[PDB]
């Protein structure tokens, strides 16, 4: 393990993309990795035993549980960081296979209609991934009224003959790492509208 | 680890592979790879001791859930998988394995067989492939009706005297991930009745 | 990781190994694998709590679940692709340790000896591989009548007052898996008739 | 794995970094990875079935715990500690994306630019590690006022209808773990101000 | 990873060694470390709440299983692998020292003296592999009576009031696992007398 | 993975070092990691439920453990493996921190000044060792009267109403382990202590 090719890796061959995403994004997306993975082993764990209604019948605790929370927030940011991924890893695809192309032409103009083609591809990943992001934040913000989480919760549903107060179990934890991966989203966001429009100043300029 | 190694695995040195499978269906076979793992870890787990019914008697649970979901989503989901993937791996070792002969044969045309000859496999390769897909989708409908999950079910077999209404785990996500697997399967499907295509008619256009 | 050293590996640096192993076997020997891990991971796990004996008598369930499966499936399998690799990885050691005796040879006829010598060697070794296959598939035959689990037992044994019906706990998913690696295990055991039998033909052509 | 290649991730190709952090803060901080590893792995654990409240009531126990531990020792000190690394990561993504630029340039002063603003760089990463760690040792202080863990608590909230006197499950290896961590963050903390203040003088020195 | 490497790493470097050691106990090691990974994950398990004793008084079934299983079979065959091991691990760090010291006196008969002391050594290590090898298959015969384990057993000791029929859990496999454990040990046994007299010989021989 | 890396990484790249640590030591220290690592996984575990003490009353059995064994066993050998090792990391750091810094120096008397320096460096980090070993065994023989553990032991304390007898989970098998690991911390120390000791005599020779 070496920083040239960890650097290497992040990047992607890409000549086209700048310092921006190149250093920042990275580094800030590794940061996502880290705090989504250590959260998960640490605090939601299973995060359905934890959760406890007061009733003895069978059942209605979590049928209470799935009314309350449908998706989880850890599910909820590993789904969002996978299709995040998605985009930059095809562009990845791209340029590692359009190198080995040239290379079986040379064993047997073009070579900037290939530069062209190359930068549009990587303007179109960039905005994908900004729309995944802003789809995700919107998702927080309709299963989840607020930031905090909520103690107490009142559950009136079948088969619970009576509405029975139900407690949530580690909620002040998962407020604060709730705030760490919503404050990491965002920054991706504003980083990926100014590296677009830096791109779009940058072909401006050029021409 | 570099991107070059990277896509030169996912593709396995097939100078007859278009660029469609090379990028795309790499890219999304990655994708069910993650989806699938994380998933299983995260939502099914276990999946038998979260599910619920209302009875003290022992055993009736395990019946009950026995019956209503023979054969689990992540698991089958699992074994398509690597049912997907022999065929590939056949693949690869064939060029693997003929590469060396070609050496073991310049250290002591039949050239252009060798061509034709992993031309015709990787065809027959991509439409086993193709083959598997579909039929793991029907297994899919004839097992569960509905993309969306059964929360509530009457269960009246032996040993259980009574019908008792019983309850499923966490349905709201299994179904969400379930819509992910089965939108990943058909992508995959469509890529490779339009590769499969796309090489005949390159052949055609050779003629 | 590169398809060259994955099938360098598999193979062995066998000049004699023929290419119907080198592919097919070394392809259905990773899918043994696979279908191995997988499923102990996600069906049988502890396999022993799930298993449920309607007594409140403590200990007679397991008297009970010992009587009616003394070995497991899984446990069987995993001992039988142990004792198959054996051979061929000893076969492995004595081609590199040989190549190693000619280098210090040569440091500080025979040649045709070696080459013999190691003919004879792969010869038995896929034997041994053939002759464990089928006395595994015996002990199946001889542990269990079907291969389909059966769900409803009686249990009349010591400390069990009365014969108690008791239940198996996950039986549909396990015939899948059963009859997926069986099928596994007799692909194997043509294609090792089928590598001896052309051995020795093609010997016979030579002379 | 080399000690050359080891010495050379921790350090990061920073001609400007200085023989105090490359040796002495690698050194403390693998210290502190190992600590904080083996200490969760052991001691704290799932820490929350750990604690034990007398009451039967069910929920009570939870509350209980959730009150009077908001925030976990090590799930905190895990968040320090990625919090701290990404200033350094950061920093040595900025020096492997110049060394690629310079790269393309001379594939295709301005130099003494380049070392200036990497030595900036430099400083202001460290200054932000000091202020994180300062600003995490401030937090435990607030969030609890004594090294030493608390066994006899007093418990008197919703849903408890008496005050019960409620136990911690391991104080005295939580105690020594945390004086541990403490000093090590403590040792980091004068670390960083020496390494700082270092630079500064050298620098007054050159001029 | 390639077969050259792994030969080489089992070895050790060692131009003394015989092919007998080199080829046959590397595999038969291997085997060891295999059948010892997958059981105890398998069978053993935690091998402590599957114990279960006919009492209701806390305590008791603890205290009898200590009672009739002072050690058990996978942690003394665990600690019999690392035993073993170190004579090894001892012979291989010493070759790789002496020629690192040949190497720096390059660079700033003798050489028939390295080679008959690590000679020496050699044969020493095998010597006490072999004595290690033999002490704990005695420890085994004086340990337990017999290969097969007991279903079976009385308990009376305090603080059970009454002596207490009491049951293993899982002895069929457990007894399968032992033979196949015992068998591999004394074909190491044999192998290194073998391998000792062998050199012997071939010394006699020389002179 | 070979044994002159493996070597080289145990050792350091320290030419001051002498043959006794360089193999001697790191043998036993390679057992040590193993005999912490297999016996935590295997007996120890989790080390709590396995307690278990009569009495009803919630909380009393975890107040008790606590009393009896404050810290435990695997614990402070996994404390004292980590401490001991920090003195030679750092020396491996100082050496590989000196020669970048005499490659840098030959990109753009002293030589015998390094070489000082950095044979003090290693005397004083083995005198450190030797002084975390001595006192490790120093707080061992403190905490544990002997080296045998107590099966039975009298708990009177808060909130116990009567002395309640109360047994340990595994005593036998803790013992064995107990003697190994005690034994491995002993033949360090000696070892620790002839190395000093020889490197001095030898610079008394040199002089
Ligand atoms: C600027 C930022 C957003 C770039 C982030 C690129 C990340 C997402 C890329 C760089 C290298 C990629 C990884 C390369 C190799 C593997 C191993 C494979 O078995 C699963 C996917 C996985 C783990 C990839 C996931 C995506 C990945 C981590
Ligand atoms: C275009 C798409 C479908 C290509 C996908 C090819 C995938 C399935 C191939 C590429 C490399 C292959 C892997 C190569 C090495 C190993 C390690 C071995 O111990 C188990 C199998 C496993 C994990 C292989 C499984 C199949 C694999 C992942
Ligand atoms: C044609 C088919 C049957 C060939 C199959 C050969 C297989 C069984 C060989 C090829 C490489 C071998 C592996 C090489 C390295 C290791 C790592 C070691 O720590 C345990 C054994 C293990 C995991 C070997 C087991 C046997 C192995 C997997
Ligand atoms: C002087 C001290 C403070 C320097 C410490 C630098 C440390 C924090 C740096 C050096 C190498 C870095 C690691 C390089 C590679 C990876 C793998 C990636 O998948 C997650 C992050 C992770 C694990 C990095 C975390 C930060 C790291 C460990
Ligand atoms: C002929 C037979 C008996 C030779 C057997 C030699 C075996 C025991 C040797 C060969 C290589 C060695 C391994 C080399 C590297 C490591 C990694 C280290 O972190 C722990 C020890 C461990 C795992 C060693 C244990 C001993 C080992 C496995
Ligand atoms: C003669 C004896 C005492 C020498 C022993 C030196 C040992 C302690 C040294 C040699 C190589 C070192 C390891 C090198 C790399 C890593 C990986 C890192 O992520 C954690 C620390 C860890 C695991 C180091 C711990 C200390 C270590 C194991």
């Amino acid at each position: 393990m070496n920083w040239t090719g960890l650097y290497t890796l992040l990047s992607g061959v890409n000549r086209h993309s700048t310092a921006i995403g190149r250093v920042w994004l990275s580094v800030i997306f590794i940061f996502r990795i880290m705090v989504l993975v250590v959260a998960a082993e640490s605090v939601w764990g299973d995060e359905k035993s934890s959760f406890i209604c007061n009733t003895l019948q069978p059942g209605c605790n979590s049928v209470c549980y799935d009314q309350f929370f449908p998706i989880s927030h850890v599910r909820l940011w590993s789904l969002q960081l996978i299709l995040v991924s998605t985009p930059a890893l095809l562009v990845a695809m791209h340029v590692a296979h359009q190198q080995h192309i040239e290379k079986k032409m040379l064993r047997l103009r073009h070579k900037v209609h290939i530069s062209g083609t190359l930068w549009w591809t990587y303007v179109i990943s960039v905005v994908f991934r900004l729309l995944f992001e802003a789809v995700f934040m919107y998702v927080f913000y309709l299963l989840y009224p607020g930031y905090a989480m909520v103690r107490l919760v009142k559950c009136d549903v079948y088969p619970c003959p009576n509405t029975v107060d139900c407690f949530v179990s580690r909620p002040t934890e998962k407020t604060v790492f709730t705030v760490f991966m919503l404050a990491a989203s965002g920054i991706c966001i504003i980083l990926n509208v100014a590296e677009v429009v830096y791109l779009i100043i940058r072909a401006c300029a050029r021409r």
